[PDB]
């Protein structure tokens, strides 16, 4: 829908076209995270109680468990239709986000309560990572923080150091650990009943070592890194065991869906001449095109890759009528901002040819040494190999190809919009 | 003041009511932070000088000390009124923020200079945490970084490793430490004469272990975690000893005050029908109500909890007249934004009943299988148990209660405002 | 150009004047960063392969190398003019930012390929930091992560711990390392062909220890800390050796240039009386003045110091005509915002004298105890030592000097602009 040949006359140069992708329905796996380390390897020091640490955890876990228990009590299985019934009255107030998550919680807990049957086997581990066998032949991946520090730095020195020295080292390392998770699972976790908690925030519970988790889950996808960086991989707390201080976390792993007839087009903005002074247009850099319709896209929440835009949601936004008219060729409605700085692009390469403002900078033909000048009635000069094979702009020598489009481009005039301030 | 029954007709559904709280007058305690570690346990390696490290610290501490000394010199005790006199001429230019802090500095230094009498006892420590006894029977809590690393990882290996290996390990760990505090106490600290430096930034001087500090200060309050996350706990540098490279920090611990007749009301926004297309209103999610007056609140600087909003300041903001008229029932002045995405809430639960847009999604009665339809003249359909006990929205079964309010709600019509773009 | 005596009547009080500085042409040095550690000290444990780690690195390095190789192939040396010729056709689409960087890449690689001749000597190191001698007598600084951990924590325990315990410790520490650099050199690195990648992001490849790097480069400048915090020090990836898994990084070290006749003037904003209610003006806090012209400055991207503003670019922005008229004395065009909070400055010191709103707060003369009152027709009261030597504002005693300017200030009236909402 965008008329590029005319928009380039006001500094909007067609850039790279990318496919639009949004995540779809996830698969899921359950893991167990243990918050209290095994310190029996330090049992030569009888003054270690771990009592203060347990109390500190209660202040975090109980406030959370009280919410999970509410939704778990409110939902029951369903009859003309199959499904799960959630009690609107019991909740009183709920947004669609928590209603949907509440249903997911109900289903997830049907397995979390089976994992809990291993609570004694979960507590009885001393490795940073352990694999427990379920009665059904399934495998539970247990991730415990602190164990690496204890096993490598404290236990080996149990005879070398004094017991007061070891206790001190342990008390400090535990308070450091607590400070780290408090940030994620403390008061900042407004409502645990969600399916969109970033896995990179959850991973803070074991040092922020996201790679360790992904390797254990067994995610080997070639695009795994893109799913991770786009924040498409998330998890949910489904069960908390307060006595043994461990959590059951469900990890959701999305399937990326490419949207048909949908892509994101970027524009390269350079300055141009209007009346002797230098101006830059105020058109959004990224435009989302679907079927044939123009809309805005909030790229700040998406991952930009070599050939695609990966979003965890559809971030399309409404576009004004004046901007749509601008993009379709009515350049009289494209707003301008004055340039008061030196830090502005004055040239770009697109389609193998150069678009440049040769009044604000100097353009010379390498072959002859002659200056490539534009008049005061022109916005931008377009340079191709029918004009000069190699052009020197500033002190950069750029070779060019042929221009595909109108051959009267440099004799074409364009109207401009009004000056605005932001 | 807000008329909820009419606003719900345009997708503004009453949510959770929270109390408004702002911090009041703090109490205070003094701590000492030492920047240079005790490496005499490594005195078998004679090539350790710590000289380069000291020079690096000078580049941070002197620029700060030069400001503290200025205010300390400018303030003197006071006479019709008691108090402290600050010299406006000596300062030349000062904002109220620094004038107030300057007075606090004067008072704090009356104790910091008494702590400094222990400068030899402060330097003569080798533990990460030490408690020194003052002549008056008071206790000074000394927190030192690096000591944990040195005592646990370097000293125990003094005979096992070569002295060049140990020196290298120490030089690297010190440069890592320096890099961390440089971030907080370097050029980014524009002016040290303040009472609002976050305690979580100060804690970077000893690894970011905020829990260690709080445990030593003896803060056991049940709401301590909320005070910390709301950034209500702050500190001030009151004294710097350049020769022995340590700082005296005053920690301010606020008392939360609940504001009478003041609360924050949240609204849940869902889409609604206007003319066949789908729209969302542009009314702020959080409204601050005081006595009977409406105002805006900058929630981005406050902590949102289950039943309160905790702010370090009063973040009330002016509200326009058109928005006040909107909120009090004149829905013709409530601006609309078009929906161009699929990622929008189309239903919510409030008061035990469901508000939903049954044109954009499908609503069925579980009991009969019949569709619950709304006409093209309606914005939203409200569903209660006088209509259908269990309603299937999408594929989620929700049970409902009775609606408290007008029983003619679903036959009531509302005017809407104009379309706008943002 | 700013008329301060009249603007102070509406709460805009002249603050501190700072010089405007922007970075100029850099010098450069090359360093080598190795991604795979030397684990031959652990060769008693035969189950260490490092194979999985290598594959994980390939997923990061290859996507980057494919871009560097493209620009390296496109550029060739140049003939009426000397220089480097870049192929616009081969690239197809490029912004000025990448065209310029592409030229820098060409030149840098002329040395990177000479460093690569030491690829066997680079791999054959086991220290965290090593200095290799080039055939030309030059020195290559090789920085390797992981070596500190391995040499200090794993190797010394090779006989003490079981080999399965050591392998586990190594596998975990490597996955932690990978997670850290993935953040910087993964998908978030949209295009490696740039000269503006922050050195503090690059330093993440070796723990974020920026001080270690700077010490090795030999930067001893007194203003080094300001260059670092202002983000003026950057680097570029010039060469990647995939077989030996190391990168050659060029570090650019800028020369700060003070701009003639250019400075940034800050204004201190306090509230004032208009008609009995309290108001605050909506004029930008920082104004950039060049020669004699007023413009806006985006201070959010600059470092503010005691006497200067240090920017990596020129961040001047256009200023509206209504604001220029406001600043030059037409106070009728200076917009007002209502105060609905208690958290607002009501006084400030500038020029040794006090400007205060003595209707919203209480002002008393220390010497006599009498109240210093202003009428309802006045905005602000200015207090100097010709009125009262020491004034008590709130409970703060401030001494004053003489006012330099009109002696009829307190009998001068000012017009105000219209109320606005934001
Ligand atoms: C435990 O600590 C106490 C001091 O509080 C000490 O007297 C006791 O000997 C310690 N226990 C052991 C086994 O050392
Ligand atoms: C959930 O139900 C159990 C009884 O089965 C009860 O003990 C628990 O307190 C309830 N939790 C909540 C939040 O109501
Ligand atoms: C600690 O771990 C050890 C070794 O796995 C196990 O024998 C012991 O039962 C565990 N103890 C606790 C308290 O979990
Ligand atoms: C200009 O470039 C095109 C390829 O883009 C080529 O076919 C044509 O021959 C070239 N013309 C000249 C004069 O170099
Ligand atoms: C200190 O370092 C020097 C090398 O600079 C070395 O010759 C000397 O032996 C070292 N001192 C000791 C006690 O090893
Ligand atoms: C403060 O006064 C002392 C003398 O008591 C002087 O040595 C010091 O330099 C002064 N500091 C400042 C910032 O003026
Ligand atoms: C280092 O600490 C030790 C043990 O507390 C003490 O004996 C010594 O005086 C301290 N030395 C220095 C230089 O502070
Ligand atoms: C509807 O719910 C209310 C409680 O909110 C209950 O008192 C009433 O009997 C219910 N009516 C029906 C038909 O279920
Ligand atoms: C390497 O690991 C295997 C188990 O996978 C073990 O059987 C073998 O003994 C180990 N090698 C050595 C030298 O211990
Ligand atoms: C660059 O040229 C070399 C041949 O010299 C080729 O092997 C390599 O694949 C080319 N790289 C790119 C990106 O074209
Ligand atoms: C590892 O480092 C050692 C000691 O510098 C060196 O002898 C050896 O060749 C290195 N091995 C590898 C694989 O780089
Ligand atoms: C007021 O202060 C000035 C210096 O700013 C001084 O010269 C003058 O004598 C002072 N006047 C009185 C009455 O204190």
């Amino acid at each position: 829908a965008i008329h590029y040949e005319t928009l380039s006359k006001i500094g909007l140069i067609k850039g790279i076209t990318r496919e639009y992708k949004v995540k779809g329905t996830p698969s899921s796996k359950d893991i167990v995270i243990k918050l209290i380390p095994n310190v029996t390897g330090l049992n030569k020091c009888t003054n270690i109680s771990m009592e203060n640490y347990k109390e500190q955890l209660d202040k975090i876990l109980i406030p959370i468990n009280n919410i999970i228990e509410l939704y778990a009590n409110s939902t029951k299985s369903a009859a003309r239709f199959a499904g799960v019934i959630i009690a609107g009255v019991a909740l009183g107030v709920a947004a669609a986000a928590q209603i949907t998550a509440g249903i997911a919680l109900h289903e997830a807990r049907q397995n979390a309560e089976r994992i809990n049957l291993l609570k004694d086997s979960i507590s009885a581990t001393n490795n940073a990572v352990a694999e427990l066998q379920e009665a059904t032949g399934g495998i539970v991946n247990v991730i415990t923080g602190m164990q690496d520090y204890i096993n490598t730095n404290l236990v080996p020195q149990i005879d070398k150091l004094q017991c007061s020295q070891i206790k001190t080292a342990l008390d400090i390392s535990l308070s450091q650990y607590y400070s780290e998770i408090l940030t994620v699972f403390g008061p900042n976790l407004q409502n645990p009943v969600t399916t969109s908690m970033s896995i990179q925030a959850i991973s803070q519970s074991f040092g922020g070592n996201i790679d360790l988790l992904l390797n254990l889950l067994g995610y080997t996808a070639n695009d795994l890194l893109d799913l991770l960086e786009s924040k498409s991989i998330t998890g949910q707390i489904t069960y908390i065991n307060l006595e043994h201080y461990f959590m059951v976390i469900r990890v959701y792993y999305p399937i990326m869906t490419t949207i048909s007839n949908a892509y994101v087009q970027e524009l390269i903005k350079i300055s141009f001449n209007v009346d002797g002074s230098e101006w830059v247009s105020l058109v959004p850099s990224y435009i989302l095109i679907r079927n044939s319709y123009l809309s805005n896209i909030d790229i700040s929440e998406c991952l930009i890759t070599k050939n695609s835009v990966i979003c965890r949601h559809d971030f399309a936004m409404p576009m004004s009528y004046t901007l749509k008219e601008c993009l379709t060729g009515d350049t009289e409605k494209c707003p301008r901002e004055a340039v008061v700085t030196s830090y502005v692009p004055r040239f770009a390469i697109s389609g193998g040819v150069i678009y440049a403002n040769c009044l604000s900078t100097t353009c010379q033909c390498y072959q002859t040494g002659k200056v490539i000048a534009q008049d005061g009635s022109q916005t931008l000069m377009m340079i191709d190999n029918q004009t000069c094979s190699i052009v020197r702009i500033e002190e950069i020598l750029i070779s060019t190809g042929k221009y595909l489009g109108s051959q009267e481009y440099n004799t074409m005039h364009v109207s401009v919009g009004n000056p605005v301030f932001t």
